[PDB]
């Protein structure tokens, strides 16, 4: 049921995705470990996904959600990587995506910066790295990330020092790093209906001058 259409480098979508991967990188605590050391992308590829059965599972969940909250669905746009990418873009997400050990919970991490979204997409941490080289860092293969369609309700608001159920007349949670002020924010949700990966990104990072 999924299809995938090529945006053109000229579109303007094509440009304002760009733009929001590019700049949503920061520098991380890691020191690059877990996604490797970079401050921009080569964007190789932006895909539209298209699943209809997908899509209409979306939107039921989000009229649910805004007739819950005051008819706001509190949609956003954000970031998510995985190793279970070609998986999420055919089947939607789902407790199989979910973050078992996260600082917020048992749910679906999405993330404001594009390059907290890429220490994932190898695996927790960054895994082993890419399936070629082993290098969390490689400047070679391509990367894939997802810019998805996030329904969060009513956020409960956790702040951070940096599948399970929402909190009680909660819709999903805001993590919200405190110490780094540069840091921006992570959702996590608890139902794969409250997201749609809208587009697919294709990258490499590149290596710093
Ligand atoms: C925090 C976060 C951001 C993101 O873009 N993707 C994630 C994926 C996971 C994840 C969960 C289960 C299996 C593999 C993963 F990469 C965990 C946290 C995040
Ligand atoms: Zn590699």
């Amino acid at each position: 049921g999924t299809i995938l259409i090529d945006l053109s480098p000229d579109d303007k979508e094509f440009q304002s995705v760009e733009e929001e991967m590019q700049s949503t990188v920061r520098e991380h605590r890691d020191g690059g470990h877990a996604g490797g050391i970079f401050n921009r992308y080569n964007i190789l590829k932006i895909q539209k996904v298209c699943n209809k059965k997908l899509w209409e599972r979306y939107t039921h969940r989000r009229k649910e959600v805004s007739e819950e909250n005051h008819n706001h669905a509190n949609e956003r746009m954000l970031f998510h990587g995985s190793p279970f990418v070609n998986a999420i873009i055919h089947k939607g997400f789902d407790e199989r995506h979910a973050y078992i050990g996260g600082m917020f919970g048992a749910g679906i991490y999405f993330a404001e910066n594009s390059s907290k979204s890429n220490q994932y997409v190898y695996g927790i941490g960054g895994g082993t790295g890419c399936p070629v080289h082993k290098d969390r860092s490689c400047y070679i293969c391509h990367r894939q990330l997802l810019f998805c369609r996030v329904t969060l309700g009513k956020s409960f608001l956790q702040f951070s020092a940096m599948m399970a159920h929402s909190p009680p007349g909660h819709h999903s949670v805001t993590g919200r790093p405190s110490v780094n002020g540069l840091a921006l924010a992570e959702y996590v949700i608890y139902r794969g209906e409250q997201a749609y990966p809208e587009y697919l990104i294709t990258y490499q990072i590149m290596r710093p001058e």
